[PDB]
């Protein structure tokens, strides 16, 4: 039961302390693509890198660099690109790897300006007659239709390759209400988004994996990921009880460093996660 392993460490507050050592325990392997010079404007900070092991490649022989990492989670048989919130020069890099990948949804789990600064490039069309284009990658993107709710925002967007002249539907899912700072005060909105991003086939097999994103791409984007293979695993295997976020958590960071950025983060996956039980369960 992880809602009574919950209790414990709220009771003695000992999140800090769990949460130091996930990190410790976490994996550590190279990143040498993404430091090499060349790419030095293709990463938002410089302590969030993709593992070279893991890291997305752009099928472009010129420089197949972009910061994003494949979770592959073998058991869940759940795939998720991790990746930074697109930079004003790699907003076509961004797309032309939703192309590649062949992915069906787009998560962003931040606002475009945070705190009074840029958070995240203008990666797509506000206005369905201004569509935009990505010289770079040849790519086209418009606006097909917006539906704003109180705590999230799905698009419909248009995604054409213009060197063979197809076509794809992307469905950006946006949730627009986390706070500045800290942790949501309830995981419900959280989790209702995640389910509409169920909902829709972005998250399924028959689609490329799911594109999710913040700022760095780790902390938000690692909560997301980690709630939603938790509640699978908890749904295929025989004893739901026997889930471990701590131990699903570290299998995640063999992906992509950070994910989970913070107790409070850490403490919310919690929540996420044993709230979402009470209501998938059935
Ligand atoms: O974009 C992220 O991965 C995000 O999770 N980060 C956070 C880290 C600690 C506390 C809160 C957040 C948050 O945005 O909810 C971040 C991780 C790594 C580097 C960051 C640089 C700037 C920033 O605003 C958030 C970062």
């Amino acid at each position: 039961e992880m809602e009574k392993e919950f209790e414990q460490i709220d009771k003695s507050g000992s999140w800090a302390a769990i949460y130091q050592d996930i990190r410790h325990e976490a994996s550590d392997f190279p990143c040498r693509v993404a430091k090499l010079p060349k790419n030095k404007n293709r990463n938002r900070y410089r302590d969030v890198s993709p593992f070279d092991h893991s890291r997305i490649k752009l099928h472009q022989e010129d420089n197949d660099y972009i910061n994003a990492s494949l979770i592959k989670m073998e058991e869940a048989q759940r795939s998720y690109i991790l990746t930074q919130g697109p930079l004003p020069n790699t907003c076509g890099h961004f797309w032309e790897m939703v192309w590649e990948q062949k992915s069906r949804g787009v998560v962003m789990l931040n606002r475009v300006m945070e705190k009074g600064s840029l958070k995240c490039a203008q990666y797509w069309p506000q206005k369905e007659e201004k569509e935009m284009i990505f010289e770079d990658t040849n790519l086209k993107l418009t606006l097909i239709s917006e539906d704003i709710k109180s705590y999230y925002t799905v698009r419909q967007l248009e995604l054409e390759n213009l060197t063979t002249q197809e076509t794809r539907e992307i469905l950006h899912f946006h949730y627009t209400t986390w706070p500045d700072f800290g942790v949501p005060e309830s995981p419900a909105s959280f989790l209702n988004f995640l389910f509409k991003v169920r909902e829709s086939g972005s998250l399924s097999p028959e689609h490329g994996p799911v594109v999710v994103h913040c700022s760095a791409g780790i902390g938000r984007s690692g909560t997301f990921c980690l709630a939603d293979t938790c509640l699978l695993l908890m749904d295929k295997r025989k004893d739901p009880s026997s889930v471990d976020i701590k131990k699903v958590l570290l299998e995640m960071r063999k992906f992509r460093m950070g994910l989970i950025q913070t107790a409070d983060q850490l403490r919310f996956s919690y929540l996420a996660v044993i709230e979402g039980a009470k209501f998938i369960m059935g």
